[PDB]
This record gives C-alpha cells, sequence and structure tokens, in this order.
C-alpha cells in the first residue's frame, strides 16, 4: 500500500482524471469566502494538487500530510509553485502528525472503488475529531451511493462470443456459453468496469448517505454502511446484476459523481453478477438491501453483502468482496 | 486455464488464431490421411481446422478441466469419430500410435514465459515420427532499440499540469523517470512502427524438431546483435518479439510492432534514464532468455548493450 501510493502511476491516473481534478479544484474555489485566510487541513495530499487549489482559494496556511513517500514529490511541487509559506507538506500518517492549531477546513480525496475499498474515510473522519474546529468546513461534506440493475451488454458480449465462433471460423462452440457464464458470473468479486446509459435497466436508486460531520458515522462503517431500495425495470432484457457507484458534494451544490449516465472517471462502477442471467420485462419489480462492509481478514478490503428480489421469485442473497 | 478468460482471450485474438488456421489448412497435403497430436488443445479448435484439413485422427491431449469443454465441442461437430480429447499432461498421456503431425499452441510473453514448449518438445520425442510436422515448426526472436512514445508522453505529462489547473508539476517528470524507466522488469506491451530506432534484428532461432533443445532452454536462449539507428531521438531500450513460421505446402505469425497486434504485444526491456542517439548510432550487444533461479517457468532476460562510443551496460530483467 505504501509501496503503491510512492509510485507515479496512481497520482498520474489520478489527476490525468479530468471530472475528478477539476471538480475539486471548483469546489474549492466555490468556497473561497470560507478558505480566505484560514487554515487547512489536507488528509493524505499525495502531490500537494489539492493544497495548492486551496492556497489559490485565498487560504493563509495549509497542512499537506502525505504518508507514503511522495510526500518529498509534494514539498518540490510546493516549493516550484512558490507556495512553501502557506503551503506545508507534513509527512506521516494524520493519526500521529502534530499541527501547531486546529484548522478551520479540512479537504480530501479519500474515495476509492465503491466509494470505500481501500478508502481512507477513517483516517479523515480521525482528523476531523483531532484537528477539525467546531463549526468546521468538509471538502467534500457528504458522499451518496447509488445503485441501478443493470444488463451489462459487455458481459452478454462475452457470453456470446461463443456462439459467434462458427460464424467466422466454422467451428461451432455454442456449447461453451453454457461453462462461460458460470466462469464470469458464479464467481464472488466485485468487478469494476464502467458501463454506459445503454445498460442502465431500472431508475438508479439513492440508497445510503454519509455526513462526514457526523460523529459516530466512524462506528457504521465498523457496522457496515448502506440501505434499501425498489425500482422497475424499463423494459425487457437479461439482469445481470446491479451496479453500485457513488457521488461526492461539496458545500457550495457541486457534485462529482461516477455514474453511468455521467461522464467517466477512474473509479468507473461497481460490478455485482448474479450466478446468472435472470429475465425480466417492463416494471419487473426489484427490490433488496446493499450493505457495505470492512472485510473481516483485511478492514481495507469492500466487502458487499446483497440481498435482492425479482419479482415474484423467492428473495436471494451474494456475499461480495473486492 | 480452466477459466474462460484465457481462452476467449486466445481465440478472440484473431491474427493469432487466423494464421493458426491457415499453417493449419494450407498444410492440407502432408495432413491429408495422417494422425495429428493436439498438445495442450484447450477447448479443440486447433484440432478441428486439423480434421478440416484432412486428417485422418487427432489426438487431442489436454490438463487443465477444459477438456470437458473440448469433449463438447468436438461432439457438437460431429467430430468424435476422428478427433479424440484425452485428459492429463501430455508426459503421462497413452496414446494408440506415434503421429505424422504435432499442433501446439504454447508461446507465451516474451515467448518463453508461461509457455509449455518442454511439454511439446515431450511430445515431439516421446510421439511424432520421424520428420513428422511441426506446426508450428521453429520461432525467431527479434530485437529493436525502441523510442517509446507513450512512455514519452507519461513523462510529459506532468508539464502539462500548469496549462489546465494552473499549478506547475514539471518537477515530477524527473521522479515520473525513474519510476517507469529505473525497475529491472518486463514490460508487455504494445508499440507500432513508429517506435522503431532501428532495422529489427534477429537474434536467436529455436528449431523444434530438435532433440536436445529443451536442454538449452534451460541453459538459456539467445545470441548478439547490431544495428545502426534510424536518426534522432531518445533511446528508452530495447523491445524483444518473436514470429513462428509453418511449414508451407511458408506461413509465418508475428508478433512485431511493424506487423498487425496480437495479444503478446512485445517485451519492452527499459534503460535506467533516456540515452540521445542520432543517425547512424550503432547499437551492439547481446541478449539471452532464461529461466528465473526462482521460478523455471518465469522468464528471465539478461540484456548486454553498447551505445556508441558509451561503456557496455547490462540490465537483468524479469517478468
Ligand atoms: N483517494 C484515494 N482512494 N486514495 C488516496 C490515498 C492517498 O492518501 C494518502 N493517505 C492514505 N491514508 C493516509 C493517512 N492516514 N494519512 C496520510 N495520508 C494518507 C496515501 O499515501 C495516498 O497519497
Ligand atoms: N499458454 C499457452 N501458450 N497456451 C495455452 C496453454 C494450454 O495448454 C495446456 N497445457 C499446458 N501444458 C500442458 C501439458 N503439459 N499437457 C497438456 N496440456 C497442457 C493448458 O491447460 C492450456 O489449455
Amino acid at each position: 500500500y505504501y509501496e503503491c501510493y510512492s509510485d507515479v502511476s496512481v497520482h498520474e491516473e489520478m489527476i490525468a482524471d479530468q471530472v475528478r481534478t477539476e471538480a475539486y479544484r471548483l469546489g474549492i474555489l466555490k468556497n473561497w469566502a470560507a478558505l480566505r485566510g484560514k487554515t487547512v487541513l489536507d488528509v493524505g495530499a499525495g502531490t500537494g494538487i489539492l493544497s495548492i487549489f486551496c492556497a489559490q482559494a485565498g487560504a493563509r496556511r495549509v497542512y499537506a500530510v502525505e504518508a507514503s513517500a511522495i510526500w518529498q514529490q509534494a514539498r518540490e511541487v510546493v516549493r516550484l509553485n512558490g507556495l512553501e509559506d502557506r503551503v506545508h507538506v507534513l509527512p506521516g500518517p494524520v493519526e500521529t502528525v502534530e499541527l501547531p492549531e486546529r484548522v478551520d477546513a479540512i479537504v480530501s480525496e479519500w474515495m476509492g472503488y465503491g466509494l470505500l475499498h481501500e478508502s481512507m474515510l477513517s483516517s479523515v473522519l480521525h482528523a476531523r475529531t483531532k484537528w477539525l474546529k467546531e463549526g468546521g468546513l468538509l471538502l467534500p461534506a457528504s458522499a451518496e451511493l447509488f445503485v441501478a440493475p443493470i444488463s451489462d451488454q459487455m458481459l452478454e458480449w462475452r457470453l456470446g462470443f461463443w456462439s459467434q465462433v462458427k460464424q467466422h471460423y466454422g467451428v461451432d462452440m455454442s456449447c461453451m456459453e453454457s461453462f462461460a457464464t458460470r466462469c464470469l458470473m458464479g464467481h464472488s468479486e466485485i468487478v469494476v468496469q464502467d458501463l454506459s446509459g445503454e445498460d442502465v435497466l431500472a431508475r438508479p436508486q439513492r440508497f445510503a448517505q454519509l455526513e462526514l460531520a457526523r460523529a459516530g458515522l466512524e462506528q457504521e462503517l465498523e457496522a457496515g454502511v448502506g440501505g434499501r431500495f425498489r425500482c422497475s425495470c424499463y423494459g425487457s432484457a437479461p439482469l445481470h446484476g446491479f451496479a453500485v457507484w457513488f457521488q461526492v458534494t461539496f458545500p457550495g451544490p457541486l457534485v462529482l459523481s461516477t455514474s453511468p449516465l455521467h461522464p467517466a472517471t477512474h473509479w468507473k462502477q461497481a460490478l455485482l453478477y448474479l450466478n446468472e442471467p435472470v429475465p425480466v420485462e417492463q416494471d419487473t419489480d426489484i427490490s433488496g438491501e446493499i450493505t457495505l462492509l470492512p472485510s473481516p481478514d483485511n478492514p481495507r478490503r469492500l466487502r458487499i453483502l446483497l440481498r435482492y428480489k425479482v419479482g415474484d421469485h423467492e428473495e436471494k442473497t451474494k456475499d461480495f468482496a473486492m
């Protein structure tokens, strides 16, 4: 983990994510009145680009706390922009860092795949408890989870591939389709893949909301985060499972979304495949509940417990891990 | 290989699958009425190509659980009379006769990574008749110095941050070069002809009919090379790729960046830093493909090179 964020690739991926980086830039600059002349704490600053956005927004003092080796690159970026007097890159975890003062605001890019995989939300909440002033600002302030049933067209392509071999090469391989379905759908993994609007089978349902200012959100991460949903299918298509994505809200309201209906990001969406495709029709009712949990082996690994019911079928469950 | 994705990836590789189909079908005269051994048949698609080419019998040996799907595929094509799927490794399988030909899809990344060449050589010694047909029959290894254009854009990205967000990050290019080039790992990436700095050089050839080739793989495979640069560009390292040659009745399946792309792409051997070169800059050296000391299935590459008047350097790559 320390080895990943000390490398260039993940930071190159995060900054080249134009939708994400421009959203944080605007969400910060939009809060100029709340940041002008104030102090900011950046949890997991990486290269320090968000700390510099806060200084450009008028912040008097920004502390860029970064645990991996990339803090030495953040120091170089900050001096390269002539900002080391206002932006102080501090190495180490935010839980053991020593600030000279409680800060007026906390900014952090903490979200992982499925919102909570390999996430540093607990590190941000730990910094909110220890260093945020009473009534301080949080950027982003909240995260919203969404779910929708899907008919993954790419999966349908990989499933029908074996029925298409004979047209191209003359060898009938349609008997592979039953075997390919079990291999691509029978597993219990969370699949990270980006879908389009054509894949969405019903109206996306918002099933959970996390307000980062709430005390006790820390304990609820251990118990599990999620909620219940109900939707009606747009039309007839094979139900492959569900897509789970998130958005974060900045106090303005600016929204950074990872929805398939909105421009793509590096998070894509988290796909929960059923064991087999399920035929559904227009106005088919799909209800259930989804819980985002830490894996019992690794508290940084996202586990998702799915409970669902399709029409008159009996309620089923499935247990996913990243 | 009991999972579908690797077989789906192999068959979706149109350049690879069509080359094997033609190397088999164009050998109809040599395969008509003859027997074929398919080493690692997987789904059995190559064994059915050999049947259409005219083979009187094909033994499709497969060691993973995918042999049950190949058993179904052969039945679905009405060919279980002359195509027989036999489970287990080719080293312990019992055939009723020696065969006239061997067909096998055995090449891995860098030709010899997660390859089954030894199993094919084991089957050549045990089951192939004298002078029998091998499909493919040989493999040719190539090297060319490269200026990776994708690597240069990944390096130049940090100087472009100030234009969009107003934060200068050009100090990262020095740090990104060490991280993307200072490692000692074989990078599997596909290049184009624009990346090639000099005329590709063949530095080794493997003849699959040769007994004792298996012992030579364990000592190392490769040879020397010499090339002069096309023009001026930063030298980032060397790309290694292969081609397999079928006996004609001569079709070649290439993984060169100058030829249509395959799933093997090319094996990129990056230097620690970029090296400026110009037109007619002579690059000489030697490359050896070896089994890793930790894992004999894992490809290691010893690179020894000299750029112009610079001192001869070496670098030790693994997959
Ligand atoms: N946004 C994400 N999904 N991940 C961002 C992780 C970034 O925050 C850094 N980071 C993670 N946890 C911490 C922590 N407790 N304290 C400081 N930096 C941290 C990590 O080094 C990397 O730069
Ligand atoms: N990896 C490749 N270059 N080709 C695919 C390997 C295929 O050959 C099969 N295979 C590999 N080694 C052997 C062996 N010794 N005997 C039989 N089948 C084998 C493997 O199960 C898979 O279906």
